[PDB]
């Protein structure tokens, strides 16, 4: 599984890398990308409000911890034809502070 990770370390990894095109905290705007409040257990493409792509739509997965791990590790080859345009956060501690970030900050 995803081992816990350090919040404050996730923080910044989300400012530097994530918060171009995302907001996560309930009621925050869409912009790029959509709003993460109540990401985790929630599936694809279901933020009210945000245009998403059929590529994530049909994915259908649930957003958690593993698939959060997988899918940011490289986003197109999770999801192909998403326009989620971001590289991929190959390092796995990077990986698992960026998610105990998000797990509190959506929550
Ligand atoms: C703008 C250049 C982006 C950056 C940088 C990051 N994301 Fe993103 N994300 C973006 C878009 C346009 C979308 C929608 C994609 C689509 O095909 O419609 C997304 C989507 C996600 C999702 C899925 C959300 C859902 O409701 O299904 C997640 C979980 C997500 N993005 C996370 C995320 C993180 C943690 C990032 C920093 C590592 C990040 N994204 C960067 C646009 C952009």
């Amino acid at each position: 599984g995803v081992p816990a990770g350090d919040v404050e370390k996730g923080k910044k990894i989300f400012v530097q890398r994530c918060a171009q095109c995302h907001t996560v905290e309930a009621g925050g705007k869409h912009k790029v990308g959509p709003n993460l409040h109540g990401l985790f257990g929630r599936k694809t493409g279901q933020a009210a409000g945000f245009a998403y792509t059929d590529a994530n739509k049909a994915k259908g997965i649930t957003w958690n911890e593993d698939t959060l791990f997988e899918y940011l590790e490289n986003p197109k080859k999770y999801i192909p034809g998403t326009k989620m345009i971001f590289a991929g956060l190959k390092k796995p501690n990077e990986r698992g502070d960026l998610i105990a970030y998000l797990k509190s900050a959506t929550k």
